[PDB]
């Protein structure tokens, strides 16, 4: 039995007595003679209580929220909102001001981006802002938080027909770690708003940690970890997990990567098992064996950590390419290339800079033409600053030199930022914090960045409303939207410890997705998107003629194949952008596929259709067969 307040709060000489004299006490959490949707301290994209304008310039009040970070000012006098709002009108560039109920005290907030400022539920204070003016035609929507059972500090969409529907996500035996045989998961259906979650316990694997590779099938390799030795295979047609062989070399925070004939490579990970480099090694889902690569020698692709060799294997950038080659474009200063073929194999393929990138964000972007783009991340693993150096590497024939071209810097330093390419191959770079600090939100840069290779110019978009640095993840979902979210997850030393002592504030059990630009006209309605009306649900091979019907667009509509994707730690290995050529005759659309499957990797990917001016159709599923 709860009452809810005029404004929207809710509790759990009378009862709604003390309730009343309650909501008058910012001080007031307990009453013996508070229990909002959302708890104290959560974060928040929109006033979870009712708003309240207030006045030749109009400032809008959410009650019982502060706005955390650094303040421009603080100053004792204001004793009513009215007050500090009428100081916030007289301090020069003042959008965002905050009311201290129990203090009487009027908080300015310094100025954004360079500052990074923070919604939070919390009846001790309220906010008081200036309306803000986001053009979605240049700066793309974010929506409010999707609160989510588990942390998605590792997530991928689950590939279905006729378009996927699902993604999966996953954390610790816990939902915020410590080889304890359990991984918690979370089930999002974003066609329709259905979250379950699950514990996975068959596979006797903690998934936390993990390499991931989408297999031909599309079945989902889930490769180490927590159980630093130990194999999952998640099947979409089961929607259940089966143990793969052991690897031959534990591991945890190593990337795994699909060749170009379906078998899959993975090189270091020393966060579990030994804490020492680790050698390649490579899974043949059809033998269903694991064969250990010593010649796929771990010391080229090093870096340099101040923490040591636990981390300087750790998050490679791996791209499958041709005749079943791996390019290793980072993040070590130099960039390598590694094989399978006898013991394995590796050489120098390039430099790409002066300084490591640890967890900098890297997309092939562009499949058909080699082009890979790299972004971010920062010389050591933590506590070090993040650079703003971007750079696109061009591969042509593997165990030959790469090219490397340093683009425009970032606008912003981004230590555990996330990266999507997008069907026009523009690169959306999400989260991220100026100096790399594991478990913190300090200075997570909110504003996206859209990078656009046809211009190598950058486009800073609207900001998202929460930190994703640390264990954070960004997606492609079907509609050609971006899913951002997580960021935590406490170290606890047993399994089963109970999680008191832990920073709460760190942890985000939530995600948010940002519509592009690209979704919208110049009125900042929503773009008329292609349908792709007919398609066959059958296998395709590399080198075949795709075939589909697209109704609703003026014009000549271009195409292009993006892969299901797979996240954690700032690694999608399973990504990559396919552009397609169509040729039009009607309303029916055909496309030659790229004869190489190191361009074409097996697996499901996304069709897209899109407009001249690029708005993208919803995708319908595609599965490449080798
Ligand atoms: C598409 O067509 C152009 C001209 O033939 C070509 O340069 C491009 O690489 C072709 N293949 C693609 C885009 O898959
Ligand atoms: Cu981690």
């Amino acid at each position: 039995t709860v009452w809810e307040t005029p404004i929207g709060v809710k509790y759990t000489q009378s009862s709604l007595e003390c309730a009343k004299i309650c909501d008058s006490d910012a001080r007031c959490n307990r009453a013996v003679y508070l229990t909002n949707d959302l708890p104290e301290g959560a974060f928040i994209s929109t006033c979870s209580f009712n708003e309240t304008s207030y006045r030749n310039a109009e400032y809008r009040i959410c009650p019982d929220t502060d706005y955390t970070g650094v303040n421009a000012k603080v100053v004792e006098g204001v004793t009513t909102i009215q007050a500090c709002a009428e100081l916030c009108s007289n301090t020069q560039d003042c959008r965002k001001s905050v009311f201290d109920h129990i203090n009487n005290a009027c908080a300015i907030k310094a100025a954004e981006p360079a500052t990074s400022i923070f919604w939070v539920q919390d009846k001790q204070f309220s906010t008081i802002r200036l309306p803000e003016n986001i053009d979605p035609a240049v700066k793309g929507k974010w929506g409010d938080l999707i609160r989510l059972p588990v942390i998605p500090v590792a997530a991928y969409i689950v590939p279905s027909y006729p378009e996927p529907s699902r993604l999966l996500f996953f954390s610790s035996w816990s939902n915020d770690f410590s080889a304890s045989g359990m991984t918690q998961f979370g089930d999002y259906d974003f066609a329709t708003g259905a979250i379950s979650q699950r514990t996975v316990t068959n596979t006797h694997h903690d998934m936390f940690c993990p390499g991931i590779s989408q297999l031909e099938d599309g079945r989902i390799l889930i490769q180490g970890g927590s159980d630093a030795d130990t194999v999952s295979i998640y099947d979409p047609a089961t929607n259940e997990f089966t143990r793969g062989p052991n690897m031959t070399l534990a591991r945890g925070y190593q990337t795994s990567c699909t060749l170009s004939n379906g078998k899959v490579f993975t090189i270091g990970g020393a966060w579990s098992g030994e804490r020492v480099g680790k050698n390649g090694e490579v899974y043949d889902p059809v033998a269903n064996a694991w064969t250990y690569l010593p010649g796929a020698d771990f010391r080229p692709m090093l870096t340099n950590d101040h923490e040591g060799i636990w981390r300087e294997d750790n998050h490679a950038w791996l791209f499958g390419w041709k005749n079943g080659s791996i390019f290793q474009a980072g993040p070590s200063k130099d960039q390598h290339w590694y094989g399978i073929q006898g013991n394995g194999t590796v050489a120098k393929a390039a430099t790409r800079d002066d300084d490591d990138a640890m967890c900098g964000v890297w997309v092939m972007y562009d499949a058909v033409a080699g082009k890979i783009f790299s972004a971010g991340g920062s010389p050591d693993y933590t506590d070090s600053p993040a650079t703003q150096r971007a750079h696109i590497t061009t591969i042509g024939e593997p165990n030959t030199p790469a090219e490397v071209e340093r683009v425009a810097d970032m606008g912003f330093p981004r230590g555990f930022a996330n990266a999507v390419v997008l069907p026009d191959g523009q690169v959306l770079v999400t989260g991220g914090q100026r100096m790399s600090l594991v478990f913190t939100n300090t200075d997570g840069i909110l504003v996206a960045e859209l990078f656009n290779p046809e211009t190598r110019e950058w486009k800073q978009m609207a900001p998202m409303a929460v930190p994703r640095n640390y264990h954070s993840v960004s997606i492609l979902l079907p509609d050609a939207t971006v899913f951002s979210g997580g960021g935590g997850m406490c170290w606890v030393q047993n399994v089963g410890d109970s999680t008191a002592g832990c920073d709460k504030t760190v942890d985000h059990s939530d995600g948010e997705i940002f519509e592009p630009p690209y979704l919208f006209n110049e009125d900042g309605s929503r773009a008329a998107r292609p349908v792709i009306s007919a398609i066959s649900a059958d296998p395709i091979k590399a080198g075949a003629t795709l075939t589909f019907t697209v109704e609703g667009v003026e014009g000549q509509g271009t195409a292009a194949l993006i892969r299901l994707g797979s996240v954690t730690h700032s690694v999608n290995s399973d990504q990559r952008r396919v552009p397609l050529n169509v040729t039009v005759s009607g309303n029916e659309y055909s496309a030659t596929l790229p004869d190489d499957y190191g361009i074409l990797l097996p697996g499901y990917y996304y069709l897209f259709v899109s407009t001249p001016q690029g708005t993208p159709s919803i995708a319908k599923t595609v599965h490449v067969i080798l």
